Formats: C-alpha cells, sequence, structure tokens
C-alpha cells in the first residue's frame, strides 16, 4: 500500500489529493481570488504562498510527509522532453525557478514536490508536462526557417484516454493509431501513431481551431495589418488568444450549456457560430487522418465539450465517420491520473525517467534538424 | 452553479465529497477502526458518531448547509423499488430506522441527509439504492413456494457503467442490450434489457460467482448437512457468505495483486482457483446471454477485478466474445456518480421519484405475482 500526494497548481486554484494505492482518500480545491492572487508581483512570488496550503492540507491529515511514498506534481514549462514520469531533480528546478521558458503557475508543483522531498527522503515526479514533444521532424518546418511548429497541449489527458480507450479492449497503447481530440477551454487535436504523439497543434500558444476561450488561428495578413495598427496594446492584443476570444468574444459566453440553451430558443447567430467551431475541430481531425496516412483505429472525443451530445458531438461525428469510429470519453481527471502514474512507477510497472538526461537526448536529436542554418 | 454535498456511508469507512456542479471540490474518507466502531451496540447507534463527522467535513469549509443545492446519499435497505433518484420522505426514514428490511451502514446516509434537509430546506435524494429491482416475473420463481430470487446489487454502479457505454457511442442505454458483470469483492452479473435489469443474481445475499472474499452459490445437500452438523455457529457460519469465503479462504488473501505475483512464481493452486474464479464468472455470462436470447450489443468488464488484465480479462474474454465483443470499464466511482444524478435533477433533465408512491407500485406489482398462494 503506497500513499501518494498530487500537487496540481492552476492559474487561479491549487488542487491537492491523497491517493493510497488507487484509492482516494483526501482532495480539495483552493481556488486563488484575483484580490488574493494580485498580491504578488511574479508568479514565483506565490511559491510560498502555496507550499503553506499543501502542507496545511497534509498537516490536517495527521499524517506527516515521510508517510508518503511519492509526491507528484503537474509538470510545468520545462524544456521539450518525451512523455513519461520523470524524477524532479536539480536542473528541473533551476529550470522552472528561472521560467527560461517561460512563467507558468504550473512551474510551482515541481519545486513544491521537491522540497517536501528534501525534508522526506521520499521521491518527487513530474507526469507528461504540457511540453511533451514526440513529434516528428516533418512536423516542425513551418514554411519560414526563423519559425517552428511546436508540440504544447494537454499531454496528460491526452495520454491518459488515449491508455483508457487501449485497455478498454485490452490491447497496448502502443500499437493501435489515434487520433484524439481533447475539447476543454483550449483545444489540440493529435495524432497517435504506436504509442507516440507525431503531430498536434501548439493549442498552448493559439494554433488551432477556437475555443470557447481562445480564437484560434488568425487571417495572417489581417493580423500583421491589425498588428500595428495604433491598437497595438501588448497585453490587450495578446489576451486575445487564450482569454478574451472564441465564443465568449461572439457571444458573451464560454459556457455551452448556456450556447445550446440559446440554440434551443432560436438564437440563430448563436447556433452559427457553435456549429462553426464543430466545423473547425472536423477539419482538424481531418488534418490528423491525413497525418496516420489514413490508418485510424479510433477518432476521440474528450474534455469538456464532450458532455454536450445534442449538438457539439453529433456535428463532428457526422463530419468525420468517414475516417473511423468515433468514441466519446467525457471530462478529464487530472488528480487520478497523476496518481495512477506514481503508483505505476513505485509498483515497477514503469520506469521513470530521468529529466536530465532526457533533456540532453531530445536536444540533441532537435539540434541536429535545426542544422538548416546550412544556407 | 449548483453545490451538491454526497454522503456515501460504508460497513467501515465513510466518503464524503462536494461538487460545485461536474467538478468535485472537496473528497475525504473516514474511516473507522474495530475499536472505535465497536463502540455501538446497534447499527443505528453510530447515528450521531457519523453525523457529526458530516457536519465537520462541511464545518471546516467556510460553507454552511444552506448554501448546497442537493444533499445526495448512498441508497440503503429501503423496500424493493424501481431505479432512479428518490427525494427521500418520511417513509424511507421510518423504514431505515426499524432498520425492518435489516441493518446496514448504508441506511444511515438518508437519514443524515434529511436532518440536514430539515435544518436548510435544500433536498434531500438517495440514487440506485441496492435493492433496486427492474426484474420480469419469469426471473423470480426459484423452483420452490417460499423461496424468491430477489434482486439486490451494486445497482449504482450497474447503471452507471451502462449510461457510460452508451454516451461513450452517443447512443441511449434505453436502445440497448448489455451484459454489465461488476467483480469487485461482490460480484452482480446483470442484464440490461433497453435500460432495465431484467434479470440479475443477489449478490449481497452470497448467490452468484464466488468472489475475492465470498464463497457464492454453495452445494445444497452438502450445505443442509453441513448446516446442523453441530458446527452450528450461525455467526461462523453466516461469515462464509460475506466476509470469509472465496479466493481468502483457499490461498489467504484477497488481493488479486498478491494471487497474480503468486501466478507468475509457479504457484499452481493459485493459479487453479484463481482461474476457476473467471470460469465461474463467463458461466454466469453465459446464463444472462440466454436471458437476452443472444441479442447483447457487448458485455461489459468493471469493478476492481476489471483492473487484472494479464490473467482474469484475458480468460473471460476468450470464453465469452462469441455472445459479444468484451469492454473493460475498470473500477468505480460512487462520489462522482450520485453527484452527477443530483446535478441532473437540479438540471431538469432527469425528474425525481417518490419514494412512497414508487414503493407502491411496485409492492401492487409484487404481490399481484405472489397471489401463487391460490393452492
Ligand atoms: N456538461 C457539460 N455540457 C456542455 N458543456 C460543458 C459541460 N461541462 C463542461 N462544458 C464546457 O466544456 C468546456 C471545457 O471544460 P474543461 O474542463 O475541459 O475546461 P478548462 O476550463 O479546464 C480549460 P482547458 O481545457 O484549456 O484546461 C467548458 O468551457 C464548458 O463550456
Ligand atoms: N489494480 C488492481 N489489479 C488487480 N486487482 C485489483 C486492482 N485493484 C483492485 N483489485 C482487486 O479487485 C477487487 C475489488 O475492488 P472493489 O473496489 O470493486 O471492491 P470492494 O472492496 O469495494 C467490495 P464490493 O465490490 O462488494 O463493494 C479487490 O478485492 C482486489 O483484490
Ligand atoms: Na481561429
Ligand atoms: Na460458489
Amino acid at each position: 500500500m503506497f500513499r501518494i500526494l498530487t500537487i496540481n497548481p492552476g492559474s487561479t486554484s491549487t488542487k491537492l489529493s491523497i491517493f493510497e494505492d488507487e484509492r482516494m482518500v483526501k482532495m480539495q480545491n483552493f481556488s486563488h481570488s484575483p484580490d488574493e492572487l494580485g498580491r504578488f508581483q511574479k508568479i514565483l512570488d506565490q511559491l510560498e504562498f502555496r507550499e503553506k496550503i499543501a502542507r496545511q492540507f497534509v498537516e490536517e491529515t495527521g499524517y506527516s510527509l515521510s508517510s508518503f511514498s511519492a509526491f507528484v506534481s503537474r509538470g510545468g514549462l520545462l524544456d521539450p522532453i518525451p512523455g513519461g514520469v520523470y524524477l524532479v531533480d536539480g536542473l528541473m528546478i533551476k529550470t522552472l525557478k528561472s521560467g527560461k521558458n517561460g512563467e507558468h503557475a504550473s512551474n510551482l508543483g515541481a519545486i513544491i514536490a521537491h522540497r517536501f522531498s528534501s525534508e522526506t527522503g521520499v521521491p518527487a515526479y513530474v507526469v507528461d508536462p504540457v511540453v511533451v514533444d514526440e513529434m516528428e521532424d516533418v512536423a516542425r518546418v513551418s514554411g519560414h526557417p526563423n519559425y517552428q511548429r511546436k508540440s504544447i497541449f494537454h499531454a496528460l489527458n491526452q495520454k491518459t484516454v488515449a491508455k483508457e480507450v487501449a485497455r478498454m479492449m485490452n490491447k497496448r497503447y502502443e500499437e493501435m493509431n489515434l487520433v484524439v481530440a481533447h475539447m476543454g477551454g483550449g483545444i489540440s487535436i493529435a495524432a497517435h501513431r504506436k504509442g507516440r504523439v507525431i503531430d498536434v497543434n501548439n493549442a498552448l500558444d493559439g494554433d488551432g481551431p477556437f475555443t470557447p476561450e481562445r480564437s484560434g488561428t488568425l487571417p495572417l495578413t489581417q493580423l500583421v495589418d491589425l498588428c500595428f495598427s495604433g491598437k497595438f496594446t501588448y497585453e490587450e492584443m495578446k489576451k486575445r488568444i487564450v482569454g478574451n476570444g472564441g465564443l465568449v468574444a461572439y457571444l458573451g459566453t464560454s459556457d455551452a450549456r448556456e450556447v445550446v440553451r440559446r440554440i434551443k430558443q432560436g438564437d440563430e447567430w448563436a447556433k452559427r457560430v457553435y456549429r462553426a467551431m464543430a466545423y473547425q475541430i472536423a477539419k482538424w481531425i481531418g488534418k490528423m487522418a491525413a497525418v496516420l496516412k489514413g490508418e485510424v483505429d479510433f477518432i476521440v472525443l474528450t474534455g469538456g465539450l464532450a458532455h454536450e451530445k445534442e449538438f457539439l458531438v453529433p456535428w463532428i461525428t457526422k463530419r468525420v465517420s468517414f475516417i473511423a469510429p468515433v468514441l466519446v470519453f467525457p471530462g478529464s481527471n487530472e488528480e487520478k491520473a497523476l496518481a495512477l502514474s506514481a503508483l505505476r512507477v513505485l509498483r515497477g510497472e514503469e520506469k521513470p525517467k530521468n529529466y536530465s538526461e532526457e533533456s540532453r537526448r531530445w536536444r540533441e536529436r532537435y539540434d541536429s534538424y535545426l542544422d538548416g542554418i546550412l544556407r
């Protein structure tokens, strides 16, 4: 019986849970109000504030941090790496604290687990960071030398549902081909070729179909124009990619249930914009089908939007069932996903990756690719 | 946004959770040691003890019981009723407190929700009690007039996975035919005919295949003999049906992972007994296939034992795939299951049943059946 602690720091919340083997024994979401949050200049300044909530969470359990077998955290903005469960080390910490790859609340998670680790000797891990990158070189070329397509998406949910589909039919994730569509506030559509995400859109940076809250890919010219059109507000213009865009920008809401209600009342602009979102998701799924050369076992719809079975799901299904049957796996459980990955490691069913080495192996391969600087 | 509280009292534990719509915000399992538990004569005496833990659980949340939209509890030993979400009323309470249908820790749940209800005005519900009974008359005949086959199983998990399978393929639970096998410490195999469990074994009372901890159906003669063979210990002989039987009685453990480890070491008695359990599950699935006249869309393996994909799952699959394809849906989430059922009701997507009336409609039909007393 292994007792595990999962750490999941988000932009506006902090989720923690305790697992005893595969059974969850405690979980609590600690939301943070804009007020309470704006009290910090840089994101790193929240470090002690959030650690305090975690120590407190275990504290009022009667258990001590040394009674745990592992501490597991959501990855963060680490350098590109293959999927898997990594041991938190010195290089990871240095990178996270220096925000060399950007600052994000999720970076605090690994740091927090590491300290819990230095005080108890218990192992700390991070699994499937948002920077998981397992794509093929051909997918990196963008059309212009000083631009690269990068793999930045909800890799944890992707990998997790893919393995769930396999396990459901007692097959191996490694022997299938899938098109998995994670449709939440962010939308990533990935091509899984034999356990490897060979191509996917850069969801986190706003590339792809538009979402309930993001605008997704936008017209090039019209952009470079409205770019320096005086309307320049590096911030304002920058929030139209991850904050103020998509359904919320057209209908004034990012709640699908609200939008479906309107469609049932005869709202035509609402239905036209919602239908356009499904239309885009379908197109991208088509892109990924072409990536797999048509060899697709299943198309999987997952994420919050997969719950909407009256319009969205049926619309997508009609357009893409010619590629492969459609399977719906609604939602996503980050806590359970992280704890199980740590259990597999503790049970010796999976080998822990070493971020340090693993990062070098990746950069070495990427650097050989990047050697296109030869004129 | 509806805030819901789920109440789940078990034999040795108490699980509570708080949902804000479909998002879980707090959950905690309160295990109770034999010492702390044996401090009460009758099960009803734990009433105030467990209520105190629930009030405390919400207490340290900052929220007040009146800020909730609903209180949801696991059913209990109520009189037979169709599946669904019931409003807790006076008749239910009277029945639970009087243990007329038996005493069980799960009975405390509804009672606790009801009080929370009388203090705040908020609605209290119980969903899919273990006594859900939707079988056909033909399935009730046992072979002897003063004996009836009763439907007592983990109806919540059954109903829940069945609907999940449907939703997965965007079809309606009401338009399919399934054989669902819940394989945990208790094993129920049910025939789902168009959204109605028309037949299933009385898992809770020890009828069916043997389990990791229960003996299941036993030889009649050998039983009636060993019945009054002096070895009579109404208790001891009674615990060989739900406590001391099955794998634990043969191998000395009810942990499948432990048993699989032994099989990998060459243990032959272990492998022979484990294989016999799969063998039995398969036979019962065959019984249910005959109940559906072969019209089966899918065979679904769910519950803890569904996690064991090295032996159990593959053994069952080989024996029954001639009936219909096999789908594996491991585990079971009671908290999420209860909260979602209350959300659907609060959202008006499902109508709440009235235990009082619903119980009469059931007994009336049963009584017409029972009218076989006409010589
Ligand atoms: N039952 C339901 N019916 C219809 N829509 C639902 C739903 N539950 C959630 N949604 C919608 O699906 C969308 C996504 O929820 P999800 O939990 O995946 O998003 P997120 O807020 O966590 C952001 P991201 O996906 O980038 O992490 C929501 O924005 C909501 O509009
Ligand atoms: N990952 C895993 N691999 C193999 N076996 C597992 C497992 N997780 C659980 N099990 C086994 O499956 C069985 C059932 O767990 P489940 O959670 O359904 O049981 P339960 O204890 O809740 C009793 P009941 O099913 O009657 O409520 C356990 O008895 C255990 O031996
Ligand atoms: Na777009
Ligand atoms: Na038996």
